[PDB]
């Protein structure tokens, strides 16, 4: 049985980069750096940034909507949308669903979000009113 | 200040395959379904699935390293390994380069992993076999 998700990585094209848009800007904890890779955490989440030359930095308009989004509060969610702005980070979407998001890209182009909201605020937001041939289970 | 994984959303071609492959194949719940995309739980995790016509089906050489591991106990680990095997679930790594973890792919050659144990592990256990240049902080 599956219990939860164990970590995520990201192939990155530049480590350095990387790990200062991790650790730096974002917040999160690095615990471990090599030659090729490291391990931060954010909260729950294991992060592992991969070395990986295979990866492409990659427009928004050439990858598709897989994306990563991290929890904060609804009280400091806008402060640090500022900071990624003054930071000139790009956002790749406008907020358009309920809960407050900002979409925004990392040096790779992986598509990230910081979003306000569980998953039972979505569901409660859901049952009020149904995206179109919505069943629930 | 970020605390976690909020969600983890994947771009999927086709939503009905896609649903039974998380839910009736790795065994995660089914919360709501709708024309376009799909929410699933893991644990903690919130999985959504979304319907993007620019989702490709991606051989796993031609994607990078970015990958997605889920927790499973040592108990249940080889077993679940071993039936999405039989069940023809395709792979993408062999060699174990971070501990015991079965590597495979979801239908649309999302790179997935089931892996056993957590972050202060893998760090304990990089203390006795680091990775090529590792520090500890
Ligand atoms: C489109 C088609 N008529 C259909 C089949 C099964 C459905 O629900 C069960 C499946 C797991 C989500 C559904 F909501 C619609
Ligand atoms: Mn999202
Ligand atoms: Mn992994």
């Amino acid at each position: 049985m599956l219990s939860g998700l164990n970590h995520l990585t990201l192939a990155v094209s530049q480590l350095a980069p990387s790990v200062a848009f991790y650790q730096q800007l974002l917040g999160m904890t690095l615990h471990a750096r090599w030659d090729s890779g490291a391990y931060l955490s954010c909260g729950d989440l294991w992060l592992c940034l991969s070395l990986d030359p295979q990866r492409r930095v990659t427009p928004p308009e050439e990858s598709d909507y897989t994306h990563y989004a991290f929890s904060i509060s609804e009280a400091d969610f806008a402060s640090f949308a500022a900071r990624l702005e003054a930071a000139g980070v790009a956002v790749w979407k406008l907020n358009r669903s309920e809960g407050a998001s900002h979409y925004f890209l990392d040096p790779d182009g992986h598509k990230l979000e910081l979003h306000v909201g569980s998953l039972a605020q979505r569901l409660a937001a859901c049952r009020e009113q149904p995206y179109k041939g919505m069943v629930f289970f």
